[PDB]
């Protein structure tokens, strides 16, 4: 119809209710489920779907051996119906590649997949299910993008890309696309020192992205974008409640414009909702690995270097495997506010569960409630032993 | 289009004709069929579908071991095409949870799923495939609902919930929703002493629900709701023809305002059509277990404590397993009256058939005919031995 | 839109071209294909589909053992996309039963399924995917119908039913339905002595049905119906070219108003296009069993008791299994005439191939061409040994 | 809507970006994927799909033994969603046969399948999913067609057919169809000596086809068609860069009006984009077998007998199997020019990999970019050993 505009503010988050869960690994033990990783959720005006990077093989398939690897010629961005597992028969390929992002502008969808060898990758921007623009690697070192949905405002959909080192300074660019065409791009600015896999959402004509500083920060870098002026800023979440992984233990005061030290060259895709007192941070419970997952209300986390939790909700027990997590919202729902949502990737197999030769995941997703709901934990649920 | 109004009365039931059957267990012996239980049927203005609570695994899958349990993080309400089995590839998830209800108001559908641990469950009310309202447990003891379709009148769709004990008094509430929002709720009133899993239908601007008194009654409690005044009453079916299970033998006189004694703390979801002489009761043939199923015409059953059968129709032989049963009607069919329909859940596996480690079911469904049709019996049809 | 009217005459049949083939048995050797029998083809204004009576199990499934039986509680009329096999995941159930017919009136479709025990069966007439009318057995001996499509003219869709003996006189009725409601019914009249499984088609406001005289005739009975006057006549195909099976050898002169003797109490569903010189008869090559299949042009076959073939086309070699065959046409195609089409059921398994415990089939279908096309033979193609 | 007209010229090809890949063989190792060969890609105004000739069996199925054969009664043209594999459950049969072509005219699609024994084959032309015209073999020696999409201009869709010898002169005809009806046909003219499997595309009201001279040429014959005058010409690509296979080594000067000698009675379906300096040729890297695949920019290749490459892009390494390749374009995309695309069939199994008894393939497809993108190689990716 018309391009969607971010006219609403976030709803008050008082708790999180269950939104979707596909139990992919449980089901795929005896059904034709594709091996995946790097999942996310994204809405169209009339439907919300699950997204992920397939590995081009079923879990039970012999070609599942080796899927711990991130980039191959057999990966593709696929989408499928909410809470269903990604099967060979219900998955729709959006594009070919090993890194992606996707978002609906209100009229139609833009999907981006990057493929190629490490020193010669390229991004192909699809719009209305047709290829429209291509961008070649500028740093010739694994051109990569968000791994979760982008956000649009009046046709303009900003996307964050990084090309270059994962263990030192890299070259990050913010591209402003409209109908798949590049309107503008700018190099990253601000105090964020390294940017990867940004998790974004929008409200009141502003897009907020919580990313990953793989190089040095255990606190998470944040990029705020103005889709109209097509400009941005960057900093770190100030709060001493650290949210990357692995990470050092929580201090009493964080860092606003520098990476909090203690762990280098590693991290995990993550997210947060930075809205004054209505601020909630997601993070693995373990400071050592992708284990467990919790939501913590940290009022003014982005700007207050001593902010600590005031409420919380456990999503996955520390005795269960978690993984990537990112933001998305149904910008086409009724009501006066945007309901914050998120997904957590539940990784199974390698490297933590090496009795199997594969690596995959299932998805659990929640959205905010203004009620103060009881909590439950949501594990992947599969028994690795069944796969032996 | 416009909200549906219950303007018609029930058609004269002179017999029951076969409506749908999915032979799920038979087929799933060698195909990717999801393990389920607590099924029902529900119509949209242009299509009628099968519904159930998946267990998040296929029957042949190794994760089928243990599906005798009712509440887990791997269950979800799914719907699929009429008479097809619930497969991994054709099932649509309506919401995540282990207790549900769903109904179309004429414009769009409302689905409700409850999830969580026993002392901290919550209901999420979906409307137009989007989450709209959430209700937290009020008694912190397995918040639960109908397990069959709700009914709407001019946008207002009442739903019966129970929170609290299954073996003593509990807290039942009737919620009046419109477009997924709570218009009002009231505590249960009348003479029904315990309410669970209500089976409802509507005609002439009135909704009738036949429920389950798990605590003491072998006769079935009945809740009649006025969707306009948003008020209700409750009593028991007076007739000495008892319809819960397990149950004592049939007496010569029933009880109108108290549970008929003889069996405590147990029961089965069931239903009835209470329409003067056009009254028909469904029930298992066995008074000991979920075995067999029959329809009995008992004129004035609700109000006559000595009413006995005048006609009948066998649905499932006493030598075959039955289970839950509930009401639904296609409120969007042609004609001058609403054709009463019902489904019977045919449970296979545990606990009755313990040679297998799973528990599932298939569905058989019938609707009324004004003709006096010959009868047949409709078993699930699978051979457990094939699964050994 | 509007009800379809049979305003065109048949196109000149100079040969037959391949229309559809699903290779169901070949494919189902390693995929979830439903066991079926009694197939046919039928068109909607915008799509043509395959139809059949499922046995409620896959071919590879253990429940396939025993599918040689015709009537069970696990059968249903299903339809699926043209030339695809009937799989668990792509088959749509039209109704529950072990005998059926179906046809589109131009506005919507009417489907009829008969179910029940031999002495108490009933037909349920569905229209617009909703049950509308029910007809109870009148002779209490396997109420049964066409097993191929019916035909409509201005909303009126006649259907031929038989109730009673298969080895002596029975009670045949012609029902005239409009929107699933019975407008009228009449007992069979004319000289046909026994009627079963009629194969019908329409042109120039007249419906012609070629049926099966199971009792005594090896020539085929014919019922011509006037859908406007709602009246009919019946006789036998006069031609000495006999088309039932099993059957005696071809004589030099046939019988117009009596069954041609030689074989009693047996037969096979078959068809023909009776259009003056443009007359073509279908039949098995073997006079002993459902083996092979051929089309023979027999000018004036219906009215000329000495008519012999003038052209022919082999469809299935006598070294391959055939089975039922019937007529259908796409009444919604472009052009000035109706293109005659037909299907042949290719039965595999029992009783001819008893190394397997099942019985199923695949479908081959052709339509007429005004060209004189080269011919090929179209076997089912599966290797029974693969199933051992 | 309206018939599409070839009003645009080709976009400047500066490189090729990944468009689609189904990894069919990898996935089909453990899922119900149909055995195929002779694939292609073709767009409708609102969707682009993969096409191929199924062998009527799954890869893992026992009936896969023998699929090295090209013509059987079990083959059919099927289409399925872009980048998905051709599965039993997602494949749509367009028609029955062992040779085909298909194209959308802007209003609807025309599909053509040829079937029959070698000396009696026939083509059936389908339009709007209905059979419309039939053409009988004129040379009674394997009537055959393109094996890739045809192209339309204002309703007129030319198709190239060949009937007769594959090792000597044959009878090639160009048919001009409009709405499935034959408007005209002409015998091949010009200097091309043998024509097979033409790969076509259109721009500026002209259709260019790069075909295969199976008889003597290692250079490729070219047919240019005027869809308005309904006339054509034929010649060979002049360039010394030879593109058939097997083939002799590249000389320094090619042949414009005669087959370049060195290899007789063999070849492979291939293609090219002949657009002045914007000319690109596709070809296997190996001169001995269907191994590897590369794109080479050869300015003025069609008319310059000494033209050599100026740029190139590897598509498949010479250490991986390739096969057929052809052209297609999305004539319904936005923009001022038509983006050239192509697919490469990646054959697996027999005859090169004879450890398995089957022959199949997967598909890789690319489209042009005006950017100068980095390249990667795209193998089928399956491990034959897994199939042993
Ligand atoms: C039914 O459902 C309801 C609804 O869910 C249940 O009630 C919920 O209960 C939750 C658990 O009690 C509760 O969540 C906690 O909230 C605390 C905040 O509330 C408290 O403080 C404020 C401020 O003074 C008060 O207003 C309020 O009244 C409370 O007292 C959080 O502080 C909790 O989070 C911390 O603890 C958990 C352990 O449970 C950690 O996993 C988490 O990371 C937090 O602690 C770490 O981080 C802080 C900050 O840096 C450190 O100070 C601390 O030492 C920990 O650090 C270690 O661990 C981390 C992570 O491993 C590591 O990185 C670091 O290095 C250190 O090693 C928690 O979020 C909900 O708010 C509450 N909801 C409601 C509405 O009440 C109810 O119980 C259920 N009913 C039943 C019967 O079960
Ligand atoms: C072809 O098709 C047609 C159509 O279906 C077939 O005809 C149908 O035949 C049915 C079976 O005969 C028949 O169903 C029965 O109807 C009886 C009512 O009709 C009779 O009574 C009235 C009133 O005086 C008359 O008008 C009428 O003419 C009849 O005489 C019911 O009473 C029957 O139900 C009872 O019996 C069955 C056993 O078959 C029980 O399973 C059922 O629960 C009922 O009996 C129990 O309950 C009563 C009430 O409390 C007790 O009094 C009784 O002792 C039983 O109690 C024990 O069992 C229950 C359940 O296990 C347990 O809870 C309790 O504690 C006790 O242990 C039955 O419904 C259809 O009406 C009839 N339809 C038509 C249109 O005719 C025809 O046969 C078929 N043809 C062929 C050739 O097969
Ligand atoms: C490429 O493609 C084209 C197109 O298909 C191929 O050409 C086709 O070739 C067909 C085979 O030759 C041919 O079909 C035959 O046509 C005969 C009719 O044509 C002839 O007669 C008329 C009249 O005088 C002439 O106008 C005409 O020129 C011909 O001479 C039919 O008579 C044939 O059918 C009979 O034979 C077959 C055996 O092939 C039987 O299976 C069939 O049942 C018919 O014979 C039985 O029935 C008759 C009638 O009662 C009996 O008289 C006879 O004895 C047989 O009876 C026994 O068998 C039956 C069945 O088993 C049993 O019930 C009974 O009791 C007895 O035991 C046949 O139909 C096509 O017309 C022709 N098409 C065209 C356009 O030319 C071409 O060959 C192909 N090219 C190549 C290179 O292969
Ligand atoms: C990141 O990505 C970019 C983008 O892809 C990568 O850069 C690309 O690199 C490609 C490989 O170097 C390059 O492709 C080559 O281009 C050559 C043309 O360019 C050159 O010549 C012109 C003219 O003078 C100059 O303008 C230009 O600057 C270059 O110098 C082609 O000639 C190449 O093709 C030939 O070589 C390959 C071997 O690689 C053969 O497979 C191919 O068939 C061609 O050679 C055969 O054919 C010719 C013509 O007849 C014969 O003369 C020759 O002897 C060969 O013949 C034998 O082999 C064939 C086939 O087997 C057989 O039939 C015959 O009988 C003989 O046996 C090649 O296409 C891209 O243009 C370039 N793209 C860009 C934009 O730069 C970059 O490297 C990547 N980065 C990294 C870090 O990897
Ligand atoms: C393009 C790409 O390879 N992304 C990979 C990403 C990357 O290596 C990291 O961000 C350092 O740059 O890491 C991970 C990961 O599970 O940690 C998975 C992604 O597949
Ligand atoms: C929410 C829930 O657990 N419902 C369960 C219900 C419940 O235990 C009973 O109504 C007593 O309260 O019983 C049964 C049952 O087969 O008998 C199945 C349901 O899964
Ligand atoms: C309703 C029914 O059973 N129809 C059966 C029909 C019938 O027995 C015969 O027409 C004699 O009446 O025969 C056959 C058959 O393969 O020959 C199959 C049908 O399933
Ligand atoms: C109609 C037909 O059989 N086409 C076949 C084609 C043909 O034999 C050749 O063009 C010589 O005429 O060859 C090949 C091939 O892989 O080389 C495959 C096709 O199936
Ligand atoms: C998987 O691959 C490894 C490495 O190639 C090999 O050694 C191992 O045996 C394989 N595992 C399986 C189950 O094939
Ligand atoms: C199912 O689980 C039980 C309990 O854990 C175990 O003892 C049993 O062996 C399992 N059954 C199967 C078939 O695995
Ligand atoms: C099929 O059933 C028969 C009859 O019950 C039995 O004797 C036979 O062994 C079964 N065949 C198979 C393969 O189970
Ligand atoms: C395939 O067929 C050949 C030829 O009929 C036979 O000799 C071979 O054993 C078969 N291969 C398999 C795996 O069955
Ligand atoms: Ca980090
Ligand atoms: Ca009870
Ligand atoms: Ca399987
Ligand atoms: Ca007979
Ligand atoms: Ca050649």
């Amino acid at each position: 119809r018309d391009f969607n505009n971010l006219t609403k503010g976030l709803c008050t988050i008082n708790s999180w209710h269950i939104y979707g869960k596909d139990n992919a690994v449980r089901i795929g033990e005896d059904s034709d489920v594709l091996v995946t990783r790097e999942p996310y959720v994204s809405c169209d005006p009339d439907e919300c779907r699950f997204y992920a990077l397939s590995q081009g093989t079923t879990i039970r398939g012999k070609h599942s051996n080796g899927t711990i690897h991130d980039r191959s010629q057999y990966r593709a961005l696929i989408s499928w119906p909410l809470s269903s597992p990604p099967t060979v028969y219900n998955s729709r390929v959006e594009c070919i590649g090993w890194s992606s992002t996707s978002c609906h502008d209100g009229k139609t969808r833009m999907s981006i997949c990057i493929s190629g060898p490490n020193n010669n990758a390229s991004a192909v921007i699809w719009y209305n299910r047709r290829p429209v623009t291509e961008i070649n690697t500028w740093a010739r070192n694994i051109l990569r993008t968000q791994e979760s949905e982008c956000v649009c405002h009046n046709g303009v959909c900003p996307v964050v890309f990084t090309d270059g080192s994962a263990t030192g300074p890299a070259e990050t660019r913010i591209y402003y696309f409209k109908e798949g065409k590049i309107l503008k791009w700018e190099p990253l600015a601000g105090t964020a020192k390294h940017i990867e896999e940004c998790s974004c959402y929008g409200e009141r004509a502003e897009i907020t992205c919580t990313c990953r500083d793989n190089w040095q920060g255990s606190n998470r870098p944040v990029i705020r974008i103005d889709p109209v002026a097509m400009t941005h800023t960057s900093q770190y979440i100030c709060s001493p409640v650290l949210t990357d992984n692995p990470r050092p233990n929580d201090p009493t005061v964080g860092k606003c414009n520098d990476p909090y030290p203690g762990n280098n060259n590693n991290g995990v895709k993550g997210f947060s909702y930075l809205d004054g007192v209505n601020t909630w941070l997601g993070r693995t419970i373990s400071i050592a690995s992708r284990s467990g997952y919790e939501m913590l209300k940290v009022p003014n986390a982005l700007t207050d270097d001593k902010s600590k939790p005031t409420q919380g909700q456990t999503i996955v027990l520390n005795t269960d495997w978690s993984g990537y997590s990112g933001s998305f919202m149904d910008y086409w729902a009724e009501g006066e506010c945007y309901r914050a949502c998120f997904y957590v990737e539940l990784i199974r197999g390698r490297p933590k569960e090496d009795k199997v030769w594969w690596t995959s995941n299932s998805i659990v997703s929640m959205c905010s409630s203004t009620e103060f709901l009881g909590q439950w934990d949501w594990p992947d649920g599969a028994k690795i032993e069944y796969f032996l």
